């Protein structure tokens, strides 16, 4: 299965810096019929940021709505993704589900719409550290996987995140080893699940804190295809990291 | 005090329909020195519609994080929008208090972190039907408008939008007499809390359901001073809902 690697910027940049930014990734050369990179903006600087990234580069945004087009103030819809020729959507970041209250239903519908609509996404999961120190990791990811799985038609579309939250801002990390044995266990579910055939070509994601000295021991682990960095993304340093998946 | 005529599309538009739309828009001649004329488009297509429009239009955004730059996934800062020179910003519309969970609190934060950094804001309050059946009206929009009114002003830069809940797909219908009737509650409370000067000058708009036949009575009130229209500023008539205000 293909590699992937994606940058979620959050809620960061002003047009020079990403100008500057945009310039350091363009100095890359890869194929990218072999690698998917993706960079996710802020939704106000997508048509910015498609301009200055090279077409090696796919795009995509940070959230949508579970609702269609309507009376929805604020809110993006599947469609409107779609009209605009964005590729990719960001479902189910733990941020949403922590600020915002975001839920394993929402989840669903926000999926439901974006495959309904012709649109690829990445749906993010995982457990915290209370859940962890009880021993429900495993629990929890059947849970959370159970609430939407069975929606997904096309495995090449949709690319699962695991999200350690038991070690993102605990002070605490995540071997490359104990995020190997997750990914190896979800593959497991969405064989059970759907088939073998499926959870074969189905990407499942790092998306712990990845930086430029730990990036080549995560991709090496035979269930981990690839990552979605944050703060690392922001930084020219970038470039390194999506080598160490060529 | 200037009118002020907005048009909230929500979650509405094609490339296609906006710039068939502000084809439309752009034929009406009028005097921003006089009148104030905003459009409030989906995120993704803010920079679409301000380049399709004339600089007498003025363009603004449907929602603001109350956080800063950061790990907020899918939010928008009012940073990032200040850096974009967007003008407007719309804070505490009903579906977004009723979909999304904002609350009193929230609003005052939007609204703290938007005057820091110079973008004008479009306020909205309201009640519903179960509420206005136990005659709290009074009580309600006291206790809302209280919540950010606080001190946190320049007069021009604020305006203030009743949504009459209780009327909105309830089956019931607002006169403009039922209208005119809180919004002169609405300046009063403004007065209480920070002198007549400040509540004269300070602008209350209508944000019930407005149309090409209504708009004129409405508009005619004493203590309404425009309206933030939904639907209707999606047809090509809105140019006359704009005319009624001229």
């Amino acid at each position: 299965r293909k590699y992937f690697v994606a940058a979620n910027w959050k809620c960061n940049g002003t047009l020079e810096s990403i100008k500057s930014l945009t310039n350091s990734f363009n100095n890359l050369d890869f194929d990218p019929s072999k690698l998917d990179v993706v960079v996710f903006p802020v939704s106000v600087h997508y048509d910015h940021t498609r301009k200055l990234l090279q077409s090696k580069f796919s795009t995509g945004i940070q959230n949508v709505s579970k609702f269609g087009n309507g009376s929805y103030t604020g809110e993006v819809s599947a469609e409107i993704a779609k009209d605009l020729n964005i590729e990719y959507v960001i479902i189910g970041h733990f941020e949403r589900r922590k600020y915002f209250h975001e839920t394993d239903e929402d989840v669903r519908e926000k999926l439901q719409a974006s495959l309904k609509n012709n649109l690829k996404a990445v749906v993010c999961f995982g457990e915290s550290l209370e859940q962890r120190e009880q021993n429900k990791t495993i629990e929890v990811i059947t849970k959370q996987v159970k609430a939407f799985v069975d929606l997904i038609d096309n495995f090449d579309n949709v690319i699962l995140v695991y999200e350690p939250l038991w070690a993102i801002g605990t002070g605490k990390t995540a071997t490359p080893e104990q995020a190997q044995l997750v990914h190896k266990e979800i593959r497991k579910i969405v064989k059970d699940t759907c088939g073998e055939k499926q959870a074969n070509q189905i990407r499942i994601l790092y998306g712990g804190s990845v930086n430029t000295e730990n990036c080549s021991s995560l991709i090496q682990q035979e269930d981990i295809d690839g990552f979605l960095v944050g703060n690392a993304s922001l930084k020219e340093s970038f470039v390194d990291i999506i080598k160490s998946a060529m």
